[PDB]
């Protein structure tokens, strides 16, 4: 396992994409035998399915995947927060938001909003729960994520111990980081994080990447 | 002529000390035959003997000196200024100041401030002239910095052609910076600058520095 660490972005609406995205990512650190990825997240939500999908590619990848809230403004909010919850360690950068959870379900004529029905909302309420529970998170917070449609700022999200590391950037992530151990396992083995001699490399999105983030 | 950049932090007021950093930082990554180094720098001023000494030490480098007014809300002010200008390449993050180069000599009584003599004050403006036009940057700004207490938006710095990259972080200085051509040579060659598949290293400060760091 090199000392070598990734840097991706992901931005905007989470779509099908945006898990080519994820696994895209993951995998070239996976094959080059990475230390940690870091993803640099922004979204407001988006598609249930390819969150589910990303949460799965996450749990089973080979190295730590670090959720980090980014830039400043930036927001892991709906969809964004399982993203979060599910990964091997949160950092949220300075005037970043988690939370905001409460499904609707579309829109309803001239001007209105759908609430979801009790029974799929039980499922995401549990579903959240259980990411929470797996990894060490306020499961009782990450619940009201949802029934209180509940936002938090950075320093609520360490202190109800939701998130792990406040960051203001990609250095300060990798000194605050260092020797702290995974809130879920890799490939079987609970990994302690070791960013010390550590190298970066950033990568960058494709052309496509560009295109369809215009498009959506 | 690896390709793998070093970043480190230069923050407070100039001192003796301050060139001791400054000389560390560029010497490791002398040593390890770099591409380039980003001193991310926050300075108000310091001693004018120092930033001279420092201006020599990034002059007759090895390898390719980026400053980078870095972070948002820092500032390169008076002696900050000239380490700056005689950089191989200036980036300021948004939010950032360059300038406020007017030197007075002291502070006078109870509540005052001194004013220097015109044969002083001749001296920095035309240091600062040359430090512009060796760089191939505005020289006529420069001079402001002194004349007119003048100070910059990062914004306005780039379009007056007093620095060459605005950027948020490390992984957009990168990006925005290859295949960048130096301002200023590196031991004797003009240097252009390729960060494709560049490894980035972050040098922290030392437990001596934070001490002196809290004294001055």
């Amino acid at each position: 396992a090199k000392n070598i660490v990734y840097v991706a972005q992901i931005k905007g609406q989470i779509t099908s994409y945006t898990y080519d995205q994820f696994d895209r990512y993951i995998t070239i650190a996976e094959q080059d035998n990475a230390e940690a990825i870091i993803i640099e997240l922004d979204t407001p939500g988006g598609r249930a399915d390819a969150m589910m999908n990303i949460v799965q590619r996450i749990q089973q990848s080979k190295i730590p995947v670090i959720i980090y809230v980014y830039p400043p403004g930036a927001s892991a909010a709906s969809a964004g927060t399982y993203i979060a919850l599910g990964s091997h360690l949160i950092a949220m950068a300075p005037g970043t938001s988690i939370g905001a959870c409460r499904p609707i379900l579309g829109y309803s004529q001239n001007g209105s909003i759908i609430e979801a029905p009790p029974a799929i909302t039980n499922y995401f309420i549990a579903y959240i729960k259980s990411l929470a529970q797996e990894s060490g998170r306020n499961a009782t917070i990450a619940e009201e994520f949802i029934t209180k449609d509940l936002s938090l700022t950075p320093e609520e999200a360490l202190k109800y111990g939701v998130i792990e590391v406040v960051a203001r950037d990609i250095n300060e992530l990798l000194k605050k980081s260092n020797g702290m151990k995974t809130k879920i396992p890799v490939n079987g083995r609970y990994v302690t994080l070791n960013f010390t001699n550590v190298e970066v490399r950033y990568l960058a999105p494709s052309f496509k990447d560009k295109l369809i983030s215009y498009i959506t």
